């Protein structure tokens, strides 16, 4: 048996509201975004927080510090740094390319020599890094077990990231200099913050503890094409060529190291391939019933999806009606893998579960189609 | 339950280079040949290595997801096919992007049906944690198997075309040497590309040789290292690395912060210590292991200068194993990074040594930020 114990969040700095962004995120060209009023209107997040000095624009965490102040938030005179067994790290905005996100976040943290792996991707890849601490500790190869991950999108949304791309379409005289709303578009969605869970064999004596029933985990990347993608650019025929094989005079003029995202792919695709595909599979794997969930913890990204992901439910007869979703979305910003971390930290801290009440995860990742989803049960 | 290594798979791009013609492979910075090259070369002892490179055009042959295909699809014979694989755990140093991850790109190329896919990252010691996640699927009852692979297209980064904006600004200010520091062209004669899978089943295969894991043990060194091979960033005079967004663009290709850089007297001086005797002393002692119970020992140590290195490191500990129980093919395989341990269980597995209850040893040193990991296995 596997255990969540204790589950942490880091939101750097105050939260931000939607007219104060975008001046800490910059003006690309010195022009307000045209797109931004759009963007927030329909996803709905109304606070979101940043790895950004509001008076310096200073960067105030590396994606490893933050996540190391998740982690540190996981101590307790139950738990110290040093007694954690395993550390499995995840960013889908790692400081570097080499080394690995967590044995940079082990740097920072400095506790006393252990077992560290990296897991990578997008908004699953914080899932992906605690089913690998939920196996370690299921397996019997530990008795406990820490899953962090961290996100800085700041650090790639902001307007410096598009400077040479904007001197360029100005220097070749393009009617329109602004960027196109393939790179803008995330700049309104995207935000910081960072969470840790503790997993262990044994539940906490005090307060709630989470049982972990299963993890499952979905990728249709073998029919659908890249959609949110980074350090490269989708071509015409759906693939996507990698940054190095692109000129270094092409990396800036055209901001391959920016994020971006397939909209239309995303809106027409989303729902079937990270939901209601993997779902049904899961749901006649398991012999589930909507019925017997409690609480759904759906970390969708944007306001504009959330009814829309519940009639995926309804289409395949697992339908969960409003009043037992729980998210904070709209108050803490779409953190990317950290979203799971973050909804649980409220959820644990709330006082609202009772022992017996089942918990179903779900966690979208719409890079190349992955839905991920945690089943747990309070005791 | 226990977990077995049924099938290995290399897959290494293109022909063998030697020391003479790599050069006009990787190409010229400024024009000129590098002046490190030869005794680099004599360093590490590596004779032939391959490039997912066209000799004739110069384009990629593969790119890293498509090399990790082809190990993957190495693994498929009468008892595996794509289609039976429960879950796939990929890892690339040298990944063709940020975003996505590279095992839902790898999934994009072998086309399979959905199924688990998990990405790791780091360096070398990725292709071991990507086998761990395997191992713990299948070890914990999740999965009857699980495939693990790992992919290195260093080529891509080490190509002279990744230095150019360098040379031009340092034309453009009247440099007196115009060529790139030692940490960045130490790589381009060290680093090789290809890729290894590995498929871990709950029961051995009926006929043939399976090798069942006893154990992965892995421990980072980084809380009191600092980085030692790096890339997407750049190492600061204070000991820590400064990562790519804070920089400039204009210094992304000033500087080639994009390509793999390695503090190289910082890894001489510590990578005995703190990627094999302290990792490996902690684990002699908490397993109770004896050096004499080891019929091989696969270190995956990156260059001949460390061989003897680690060989001292070993009696230092107490755990002296003698050269001939030494199985490497570094030299005419390259150094290929992650997929080291890969390319050399692939062969030992399919060379007809092994007999039945045979202990072997995997080492595999990652100087990254100084972790080592280890795998038992038994012959069964």
């Amino acid at each position: 048996n596997v255990y969540i114990t204790k589950v942490s969040a880091f939101m750097p700095g105050n939260p931000i509201d939607n007219n104060t962004m975008e001046s800490v995120l910059g003006f690309v060209g010195g022009r307000p975004s045209r797109s931004r009023h759009i963007v927030l209107r329909n996803n709905g997040i109304k606070y979101r927080h940043y790895a950004l000095d509001p008076e310096t624009g200073e960067a105030t965490y590396t994606s490893a510090q933050l996540a190391a102040e998740a982690v540190k938030g996981l101590v307790d005179e139950h738990f110290s740094l040093d007694d954690m067994q395993s550390l499995a790290a995840s960013s889908g905005t790692s400081d570097q390319i080499i080394p690995g996100h967590g044995v940079m976040v082990h740097g920072e943290l400095k506790n006393k020599p252990c077992e560290v792996i990296s897991t990578s991707g997008a908004c699953a890849a914080g899932m992906t890094a605690m089913k690998y601490a939920y196996l370690s500790v299921l397996s019997g190869a530990t008795s406990n077990a820490v899953s962090t991950t961290s996100e800085v999108p700041s650090t790639v949304l902001h307007a410096r990231n598009f400077q040479s791309e904007n001197e360029a379409r100005v220097a070749e005289l393009e009617r329109r200099p602004e960027i196109a709303f393939e790179k803008d578009f995330l700049r309104w969605m995207l935000s910081d913050g960072a969470g840790a869970a503790l997993l262990e064999n044994k539940p906490r004596p005090d307060g709630v503890s989470l049982r972990i029933d299963w993890i499952d985990i979905y990728s249709f990347a073998n029919e659908q094409e890249t959609c949110m993608y980074s350090g490269g650019e989708k071509l015409a025929d759906g693939s996507l060529k990698g940054w190095a094989q692109m000129s270094q005079a092409d990396w800036l003029a055209y901001s391959v190291f920016c994020i971006k995202q397939d909209v239309r792919y995303l809106n027409e695709r989303v729902v079937k391939f990270t939901l209601t595909e993997p779902l049904r599979r899961i749901v006649a794997d398991r012999n589930l019933s909507s019925e017997s969930i409690d609480w759904f913890l759906p970390a969708y990204s944007s306001e504009y999806f959330r009814m829309k992901f519940s009639e995926g439910l309804d289409d395949i007869n697992f339908s969960i009606e409003q009043e037992r979703w729980f998210t904070n979305l709209t108050v803490k910003g779409n953190t990317g893998s950290a979203s799971i971390y973050i909804m649980l930290d409220e959820l644990m801290k709330s006082g609202k579960l009772k022992k017996d009440q089942r918990l179903l995860c779900f966690i979208p990742e719409s890079a190349r189609f992955t839905g991920a989803f945690m089943h747990l049960t309070v005791v």
